């Protein structure tokens, strides 16, 4: 009976009330204070559920199906929880009316069916030629981010960045996002961001008298040191005579000139490593006419290997012409007071990098977050091909469409369907609420102007406050993220109904 | 009232005389950037407090 | 010594300055809390914070430009 079922529903209603004010734009941020007293203002759905201790089994089970994703995007997480907890909310009112859950499941399952298929016979075909569209869909992701510093600048980048990487695979475009590096240098201006055609290494060339820009680079990616190593690294030496000393530390220093001659044996003109270059070896490279980089991050040597077609060499006695990385031109370039190596004209044409400049020290990170996400949304639309209008449009229709279905479904199962439709309008009602307008007024002004096909892309513009076309204001979203979120969400909702008892050991 | 005309823009308040006067023409002049970064500082904080809905703690 | 999150957050935005000499630091705190104070009086009339933020923002604008289109040019030879 009532026994355990309340506790589950209650636990869920609780989580809903924790995120409610933060759904869509105009959302009212939450403050999170750590155990050592450190403060975080945010609206990240995920963290707020993860970072919490939920006593109840029920909540964690619901957030487990809601939060997650098995694809390379992280969008739909606030809608997934909320629509789910509203569906749980709306189901209680049927248990009050004395409708068994076996009926509510069959009703909602049948409603969900039609509700799913109404995104299929409505989604719009978006391909690679619609680059004037990805610009919009992109901005639609960045616009509710914290930073308002030149987002058009960044929105344009995300398009160029995904369309460059786009490869025709199995007669359909695919995008392997890993072909994009992100480097950030705080300050200057956000307007100074640009896209680099090639991998970018954040360290300098070890002597400025080497070539500024070197022609037809035969790079040598060297993992092993090019500096002497210690005979006293763990503990002190056992030599007693300095003549014996000498001949040790002498032959080990001729071992680096040996390594340098083994690398130039290959015809290398530039050389990058992740360990040192001895000062007698900088001097050795200066006299030969070679361009050397000392202690660069191996994390970007890896990324520079499969971009220039070279190999990250762990033994200087194994380097071959085969292993030298090729690039049309390598140079060192200055950014304020810092200098990085850039390697344009690399053999892999898909491998590119983004250089962020501007903002404050923590804001620049969030600009990187936003860009990760923005590349995501655009890539995932491309990978799919389908995209619907945001702003509650496709939602309001699945409600209207469900309500027309309701009569025909049967007795009690009509009320299930009619509830499902009501839970879906409640979503847009929360969104309207959080804008500071009346949910009923606007819900009705819209759901009457949505009966004819002429108004398919009508939603509610969260700053105007009256029904308009969101498609023609750039507010579009991935048709499949908002499709797997609903499937996920209903699964969870009805799982909360499935529980007759909880037995704890 | 004595600042209604545009000619009396540099009017402020005499802190010893105690009467509205033109401070430019009395030697009390100040860096124009300080009373500008103050305003940006203050509104950021202001608008940010209003942005907090509720508090969670460890 | 403040443990209230909001106060610690406030003092951080107000006190700190990214330039060598620091002035306006008393002004910064009073005007901030006053902007917060005078906003309370609108909340009391049931007005929602998203309006008050956008209201103030549009005002911050006018307020900023009103210092620019008015300052007098001082140089190395105005000793
Ligand atoms: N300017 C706008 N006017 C109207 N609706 C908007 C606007 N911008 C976005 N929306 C709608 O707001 C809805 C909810 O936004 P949000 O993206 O915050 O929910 P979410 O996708 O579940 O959260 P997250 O993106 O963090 O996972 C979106 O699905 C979108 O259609
Ligand atoms: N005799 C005076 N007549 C008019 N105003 C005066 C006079 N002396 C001081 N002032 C005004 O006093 C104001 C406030 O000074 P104060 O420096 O204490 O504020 P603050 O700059 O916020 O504090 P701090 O400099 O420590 O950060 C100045 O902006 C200045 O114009
Ligand atoms: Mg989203
Ligand atoms: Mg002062």
């Amino acid at each position: 009976g009532k026994e355990a079922v309340r506790a589950n529903i209650a636990a869920v209603k609780a989580v809903e009330e924790a995120l409610k004010s933060t759904y869509g734009p105009r959302g009212m941020d939450k403050m999170l204070v750590d155990s050592l007293g450190d403060i975080t203002i945010t609206n990240d759905g995920a963290t707020i559920l993860d970072k919490m201790d939920l006593q109840h089994p029920a909540a964690k089970l619901l957030v487990q199906i809601a939060k997650g994703q098995d694809e390379e995007t992280a969008d739909g997480t606030k809608t997934a929880v909320i629509f789910s907890g509203e569906l749980v909310k709306k189901a209680e009112d049927l248990l009050y009316k004395d409708v068994h859950p076996t009926i509510i499941i069959s009703g909602y399952k049948k409603a969900e069916e039609v509700a799913l298929q109404t995104i299929q016979e409505l989604a719009q075909t978006v391909s690679i030629n619609d680059t004037d569209l990805l610009r919009k869909i992109a901005m639609t992701s960045l616009s509710s981010k914290a930073v308002a510093g030149a987002r058009e600048y960044i929105a344009d980048i995300v398009v160029k960045a995904v369309t460059q990487v786009a490869e025709l695979r199995g007669d359909k475009w695919y995008v392997d996002l890993d072909n994009i590096q992100i480097v950030k240098k705080a300050g200057g201006s956000i307007n100074d961001t640009q896209l680099v055609y090639g991998i970018v290494v954040d360290k300098e060339v070890v002597h400025p008298g080497m070539p500024k820009r070197l022609e037809n680079a035969k790079i040598a990616l060297i993992d092993a040191s090019l500096e002497v190593e210690k005979p006293e690294l763990d503990a002190e030496i056992r030599i007693n005579d300095p003549t014996q000393m000498q001949k040790f530390l002498d032959e080990e220093e001729n071992l680096i000139k040996e390594k340098v001659d083994k690398i130039l044996a290959t015809g290398a003109n530039v050389i990058i490593c992740q360990k040192g270059i001895d000062e007698v070896a900088q001097s050795y490279l200066a006299k030969k006419g070679v361009l050397a980089v000392r202690r660069a991050k191996k994390s970007d040597l890896e990324k520079l290997a499969r971009a220039t077609g070279g190999r990250v060499v762990s033994n200087i006695d194994e380097i071959s012409e085969q292993d030298l990385g090729y690039a049309s031109l390598i140079e060192e370039r200055k950014v304020g007071e810092d200098k990085m190596v850039f390697v344009e004209g690399a053999k892999n044409p898909k491998s590119i990098s983004i250089l962020i400049r501007g903002g404050l020290e923590r804001l620049v990170d969030e600009t990187e977050r936003a860009l990760r996400d923005a590349l995501g949304t655009v890539a995932d639309v491309i990978k799919d091909g389908r995209a619907i209008a945001g702003g509650g449009a496709v939602e309001i229709e699945i409600a209207k469409k469900l309500r027309k279905y309701a009569p025909q479904v049967g007795g009690k199962e009509q009320l299930a369907v009619e509830a499902y439709a009501n839970a879906l309008e409640s979503l847009v009602s929360i969104l309207i609420e959080n804008a500071g307008f009346d949910p009923i007024d606007l819900l009705m002004k819209l759901r009457s102007t949505h009966e004819n096909e002429n108004n398919k892309w009508y939603g509610i513009d969260l700053y105007a406050g009256q029904p308009v076309d969101m498609w023609q204001k750039g507010v579009i979203e991935p048709a499949l993220v908002k499709m797997n979120a609903i499937k996920a969400a209903t699964e969870a909702a009805t799982l909360v109904l499935r529980i007759d008892d909880v037995v704890s050991a």
